[PDB]
């Protein structure tokens, strides 16, 4: 099959109307607003009449408004906010007891008289949904639950007020969850309760609350639920028709687990027939069937379903098909043009529900994460209001061919449209709509001859407690944010004049019409003045898909090559082809590999050229990196094609990798501009050995850092992926890196070994396996710099990454993050999820959902957008992974695998696999493939489990899914890993936002994409930006006092200076996208091995280690035991003496004192220690006397990155204030 010939063909050729939609997707806000203002303009007379009507409605709303039930309960029992939240959580839990008499007995006999804890909230915290009840009680969203505060509050309120307050809480929650948040628990109950307002002139559309199917079984459940509801609604409608009678609303995401543009062929083949069958049933009963609008990247896909349905002759004669359009979206007027034309062509009077939109804060976050040009929604609330009124004018001009349905709770919006529609009205011309239990106060001033005599359809949620709680936060934020009408009308500090303000005239009078909100960053400006964010590509945009298709095809027609590019020019060598891992018939290019002799020559040439590159000023070296970033951004589509075909990656992952390469270049450039001066001299020639799994990004990151720190580079790319490396070198050279400063040496591991062994090699940057890093460490321990000090090694070496999930996590969120973390990139990320740990009480349900989601993945050659998982890199990798799977299977462990299509046979594929283990110790080696292991744990054994995760010795990435603050605090304080992720996936660390790198068996540090990286690549490290701490280690202070008491005044002063200079305790938040908090902290590394030679050297080593929070093991062969007598117990607790260093590890670093040959000997003994590669610092006794910084404190602390998804509860609290 020709490369990319079937990458992403659209469902149908795009008409002129469809292209106008796509053209507006991310149109600048200043371009969108002027035509909306023009379309929304009304005469002065109408505006005065509309303001008068709006004032009348608002005066009625404020005149009949009473205090809510929850407020009256809080008042009656003098509850604090936390007590109110806790009470509603208890009431929710008591309502999970189905039998009434049993529940009432538990309240009277167990709950009221004392400890609620012994009787409820065991496997499941009482407070799982406290973020939701927090919104109900306080109006404020808090993303995680302080379950210790709520437990204290519940104990306090029960001990104070007893059974009467529990009774009132239960009755209140019963009413709210059975009658307010839903019209009824079941469609039959909802229908029964609908007759009252139908007799007053309201109508209904029932919302069955399903969305976001994760498995085929979920989708089938939502389908049969919609089918049964249509029968009930149609029986009840009893021939009333689509305007007077009730209808149903559906969400397409409920009806297929892979509802996305990437899976468009499956959507049209599998989802469409299901909608058609439901529509045929709605037709037979003559009821409305409305398609709800969801995320912006589903809008245009949903239009293809609407088109086919409206043109399908089997549905003719029925006008009940309906469709939502969101006015906060920039495409809205163009979507309406398309729908109105479709209604004309089909002869169907499409029911068009105009809404503002329910996903605003999620759309802001997604555009920022994806680095896109602009948002697909407005960023000022008043812009959405003008858009709404402009689109209403368009709909009101077309009431002969569509049925407009104006869904809004805003009385100003309502009044404007009521007067815009004019005097002639009949039922069927248009209607308003509102939400059950929210809009009735307003629309009881609208419906009926005694009011405005306009009808209103009530959108009526129907479902159980579990179903309604799933996305209730999103629903509450619709009317509960600071800019929301409903919130403002309940604000006594908001005047009626402010509420009837005309958005159209206010926008017109702004100095810059349509300006972006001042407090929302465009994705390109996420980092402000520090650096320019890389830009991505929108794979839901048909223009982008069409242009990418052509650029990818053109990339496959190119003759890609990689050569040994020495300072003197290209070199000759053995030449072989490079094959596509997904199809070995696809020759991607040719590589000429380096001889060991030319590798040694290249190091000599780099040493010769080192002074000339060091002499380029840091600002100009940084300018080279910035130029290279511009070139990679411009070349991204071609680079994507090469990464897809050479490395076996999906287009989605290739985009993210090119972004990361750009980000490394710009980040290390900025860090250079912040730090490097004449005193930060380069190490010398640096050997950069890069992996095949990130063959552009990690390749570029290591090289850019070394180059910009002033070092010439020997770049040794992975044997499997030389072509993208050669292209990266071409770009850096074009950007101004001299050929003598950057030499490319393709080949296997003996090229890397020859480079590492060369006498002029001054440092090594390695990313790859622990075994190979260990062999490199042994090579380097043979050598010293010309100054007689160890050759620095930065080695990043993988992990055995775990995710812990408790019973408070939302299963659908968990499963999405697990599927991504374990199987993205065929599990070939060092960050990938390897062990999922499920709390026993929820393990079976989550495992069922996970296996169902597994079988929805598409595996194949990655030149198709529909492929989720590509090949593994080689046949040897495939064989290694499959041997592990079969060993587990042979031991009797449950193995789940997806079936592979026959087309995979021409490449090297491993199917995504789930293996159920009894305990974590059952997994003994790192399996670098799409293989997820699952274990279960009892909640009381959580702390032991964290110990088990730490006990492996790895410490790279780690995930935690929980809503509970006590569990977050416990787990994050006890886990020892470099990159922590809370309520999100554990992959795709972002440069400068989640600096990446771990500890123990996972690496030496410093973190890539972090502020300590460049300092390792110069002889004297600079002070990184923001790198300081006001905290002083108390054991350091006790040691300094002990030194003073022994009379060692000089060393006591040096100890106090180390205490001040240490950055232990640094605690920063890094700028990033909204809806996420990204934290960066400095901790102690662990136990540092001290190898002293003199008394003063030992005191200096101890001061450095203690100032950075570490414990120490001191070499007993030093003979210096008598120098450390009578230590304070606080210091003694941190001090041990070691005769057998191998028995007393693992260590987290080392400090060595001695002459050059002593240092070399100790360096070899340290390399021989089993376990982690130690970051070793050495100094002579004279150097310790002369240089207070002989041992650099930068390398005695451990960096930790933590990324918290603060939108995980369903919305963004910070953005509730942005309008
Ligand atoms: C009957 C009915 C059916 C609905 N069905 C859907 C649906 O299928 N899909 C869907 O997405 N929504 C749907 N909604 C929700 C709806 O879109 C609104 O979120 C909600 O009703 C609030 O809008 P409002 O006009 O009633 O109030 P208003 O308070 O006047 O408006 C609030 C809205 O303003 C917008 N907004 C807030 N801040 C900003 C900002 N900084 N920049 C730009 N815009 C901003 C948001 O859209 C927000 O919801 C429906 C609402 C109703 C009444
Ligand atoms: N930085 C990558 C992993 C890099 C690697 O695999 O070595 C991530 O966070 O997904």
């Amino acid at each position: 099959p020709a490369p990319f010939a079937d990458f992403a063909p659209p469902v149908r050729p795009q008409s002129t109307l469809r292209r106008a939609i796509t053209a507006a997707y991310r149109r600048p806000e200043t371009e969108c607003l002027p035509p909306l203002v023009e379309a929304a303009t009304q005469s002065k007379e109408i505006r005065d009449a509309a303001a008068s009507t709006a004032r009348k409605l608002i005066e009625a709303l404020r005149g009949k408004h009473s205090g809510s039930g929850v407020e009256g309960l809080v008042q009656e029992y003098s509850l604090s906010s936390q007590e109110g939240v806790a009470l509603m959580c208890l009431a929710e839990a008591l309502l999970r007891i189905p039998d009434t008499a049993t529940r009432d007995a538990l309240i009277r006999d167990k709950i009221a008289d004392g400890n609620w804890k012994s009787h409820l909230g065991g496997s499941r915290s009482l407070f799982v949904n406290a973020a939701t009840w927090g919104l109900v009680v306080t109006g404020k969203l808090t993303s995680t639950v302080n379950d210790r505060s709520l437990a204290a509050a519940l104990t306090r309120l029960i001990s104070r007020c007893g059974e009467p307050v529990i009774r009132r809480g239960v009755d209140m929650a019963m009413r709210m969850m059975g009658e307010q948040f839903v019209t009824g628990e079941t469609i039959r109950e909802a229908l029964k309760r609908s007759k009252e307002l139908e007799e007053k002139g309201f109508s209904y559309s029932y919302d069955m609350l399903g969305e976001a199917a994760t498995t085929a079984a979920d989708a089938e459940r939502y389908y049969r639920d919609y089918e049964s509801a249509i029968h009930a609604i149609g029986k009840a409608s009893a021939g009333r028709g689509i305007y007077e009678g009730p209808g149903i609303s559906i969400k397409l995401s409920a009806l297929h687990p892979r509802y996305s543009r990437a899976q468009a062929a499956r959507v049209m083949g599998e989802l469409l027939p299901r909608v058609k069958a439901l529509a045929l049933l709605a037709k037979n009963y003559d009821i409305g069937l409305n398609i709800d609008a969801e995320e912006a990247d589903r809008l245009e896909l949903s239009l293809d379903l609407l088109e086919v349905l409206c043109l399908d002759g089997d549905l003719s004669g029925w006008n009940g098909m309906g469709f939502v359009v969101q006015a906060y979206g920039k495409r809205c007027p163009f979507v309406l043009d398309f729908i109105i034309d479709l209604a004309r062509r089909s002869g169907r009077r499409i029911m068009v529900r105009l809404v503002k939109g329910a996903y605003w804060d999620a759309e802001i976050k997604r555009a920022q994460l994806d680095g896109l040009a602009d948002f697909p929604v407005f960023t000022r609330k008043i812009h959405t209001d003008v858009s709404y009124i402009a689109c209403a004018a368009k709909l009101l001009a077309a009431t002969d061919v569509v049925f407009p349905q104006f869904a809004t709770h805003n009385a100003q919006t309502l009044a404007a449209i009521y007067h815009m529609a004019g005097k002639d009205f009949h039922v069927g011309k248009y209607e308003f709509q509102c939400l059950h239990g929210m809009g009735e106060p307003l629309y009881e001033e609208v419906v009926g001859r005694g009011k405005l005599d306009r009808p209103c359809r009530i959108y009526a949620p129907v479902g159980t407690h579990e179903t309604l709680l799933a996305y209730l936060v999103r629903r509450l934020l619709e009317n509960g944010a600071n800019s929301s009408f409903v919130h403002r009308i309940n604000d006594p500090k908001v005047s009626i004049d402010e509420l009837i303000a005309d958005p159209v005239e206010v926008v017109r009078a702004m100095p810059v019409v349509g300006a972006k909100h001042d407090r929302i960053a465009l994705p390109a400006e996420l980092f402000g003045d520090a650096r320019t964010n890389s830009a991505g590509l929108d794979l839901s945009n048909e223009e982008t898909l069409a242009s990418l298709t052509e650029a990818l095809r053109e990339s496959a027609a190119m003759k890609w090559t990689a050569l040994p590019q020495l300072a003197t020019g290209p070199a000759a060598g053995e030449t072989r082809t490079v094959l596509n891992p997904g199809d070995h018939r696809d020759v991607v290019g040719s590589v000429t590999e380096t001889s060991e002799e030319d590798a040694r020559r290249a190091v000599r040439l780099a040493a010769d050229a080192a002074p000339d590159w060091a002499a380029v000023p840091p600002s100009e070296r940084a300018a080279c990196l910035d130029r290279a970033a511009e070139l990679m951004q411009a070349r991204m589509p071609t680079l994507l094609g090469l990464i897809i075909r050479e490395a076996g990656k999906s287009a989605l992952n290739a985009i993210a990798e090119v972004r990361e390469a750009i980000d490394f270049l710009r980040y290390y450039a900025e860090q250079t501009r912040r730090t490097l001066g004449p005193g930060h001299g380069p190490l010398g020639p640096i050997v950069c050995i890069s992996p095949w799994n990130f063959p552009l990004a990690i390749f570029t990151g290591q090289i850019a850092a070394a180059l910009v720190a002033g070092n010439p580079v020997l770049a040794k790319p992975a044997e499997e992926t030389p072509l993208i490396a050669a292209e990266g070198v071409r770009i850096l050279r074009e950007a101004g890196i001299p050929a003598s400063a950057l030499q490319l040496l393709p080949g296997d591991g003996r090229v890397g070994a020859a480079l590492v062994a060369a006498a002029e090699t001054a440092g090594v940057m390695f990313t790859g396996s622990t075994e190979v890093a260990r062999l490199i460490q042994a090579q380097l321990a043979d050598r010293l710099s010309p100054a007689g000090r160890p050759i620095p090694l930065i080695a990043e070496t993988g992990g055995q990454n775990a995710m812990i999930v408790d019973s408070s996590a939302l299963a659908e969120q968990v499963v999405g993050d697990v599927i991504t973390s374990a199987f993205d990139s065929a599990g070939q990320r060092c960050s990938a999820l390897r062990v999922l740990c499920l709390q026993e009480d929820v393990a079976d349900r989550i495992l069922t959902m996970l296996k169902g989601a597994l079988h929805e993945l598409h595996i194949g050659r990655t030149d198709r957008l529909s492929v989720d998982v590509g090949p593994v890199i080689t046949s040897e990798a495939k064989d290694n992974i499959e041997k592990h799977i079969e060993r587990m299977r042979g031991l009797g462990r449950k193995v789940e695998q997806i079936g592979l299509a026959s087309e995979t046979g021409v490449g090297t594929f491993v199917p995504p696999t789930i293996i159920e283990l009894e305990k974590l110790s059952d997994l003994q080696r790192e399996v670098f493939g799409p293989v997820l292991h699952v274990i279960r744990y009892r909640r009381d054994d959580l702390d032991r489990l964290v110990d088990d995760v730490n006990a492996t010795g790895y410490g790279l990435t780690f995930g935690l899914h929980t809503r509970l603050d006590e569990t977050i605090a416990h787990v994050t304080s006890r886990i020892k890993a470099g990159n922590l992720y809370i309520n999100r996936n554990i992959i795709g660390a972002v440069v400068g936002v989640q600096p990446f790198g771990g500890r123990g068996l996972s690496g030496t540090g410093p973190k890539a994409g972090g502020p300590l990286y460049l300092g390792r690549l110069v002889t004297t490290a600079p002070v990184p930006p923001q790198h300081s701490s006001v905290h002083t280690d108390p054991v350091l202070l006790d040691f300094a006092k002990w030194l003073d008491g022994k009379g060692a005044r000089a060393e006591a002063e040096a100890a106090r200076n180390a205490g001040s200079s240490s950055a232990l305790g640094l605690d920063l938040e890094l700028p990033g996208p909204v809806g996420e908090r990204n934290l960066y902290t400095l901790h102690a590394r662990g136990r540092i091995l001290l190898v002293p030679a003199t008394e003063s050297g030992l005191y200096h080593q101890l001061a450095a280690a203690l100032a950075t929070g570490n414990s120490v093991a001191i070499d007993a062969a030093s003979g210096l035991q008598a120098s450390l007598k009578n230590l304070p117990q606080t210091v003694g607790l941190r001090v041990s003496w070691s005769k057998d260093w191998a028995a007393d590890g693992p260590f987290a670093g080392a400090l060595v004192e001695g002459d050059a040959e002593r240092i070399r000997a100790v360096n070899k003994a340290i390399a021989a220690l089993p376990g982690p590669l130690l970051l070793v610092q050495a100094a002579s006794s004279g150097e310790i006397a002369r240089n207070p910084d002989a041992y650099c404190l930068n390398w005695l602390v451990e960096e930790v990155s933590a990324s918290i998804n603060t939108a995980a509860a369903g919305g963004n609290a910070s953005l509730m204030a942005i309008g």
